[PDB]
DNA sequence: GACAGAAAGCTCAAGTACTTAAGCCTGGTCTTTACTA
């Protein structure tokens, strides 16, 4: 049944308990943003990493 | 003066030196100086 209207779906949907893992790889872990932060010594470059 | 031989020359196959080798990103760990003097 529709969560949001409570009708029927036309059709019938597979569903099922099965085995699921998380994985190391997170979004926290992953964001980054930069504006005129850390400058590398010799290029006088923004810094790697 | 006509031939042949010995010449410098020239070109053409093997061998050698040198080059590049995807893009971005995240971590971790280790180490710069150990050894003779």
């Amino acid at each position: 049944y529709n969560g949001f209207t409570g009708r029927k779906i036309t059709s019938q949907i597979f569903i099922g308990p099965t085995y699921y893992q998380r994985l190391k790889h997170m979004v926290d872990d992953k964001i980054h943003s930069r504006a005129r932060g850390p400058i590398q010594i010799l290029n006088r470059q923004p810094m790697e990493g």
